[PDB]
């Protein structure tokens, strides 16, 4: 598991949501 940030957040696209890191791994945010 990574914060991929860049990757992370087309991940995220899949509900239309932002991608963060929080602590070595990639966690979407409802806003």
């Amino acid at each position: 598991a990574f914060c991929n940030l860049r990757r992370c957040e087309l991940s995220c696209r899949s509900l239309g949501l932002l991608g963060k890191c929080i602590g070595e791994e990639c966690k979407c945010v409802p806003h």
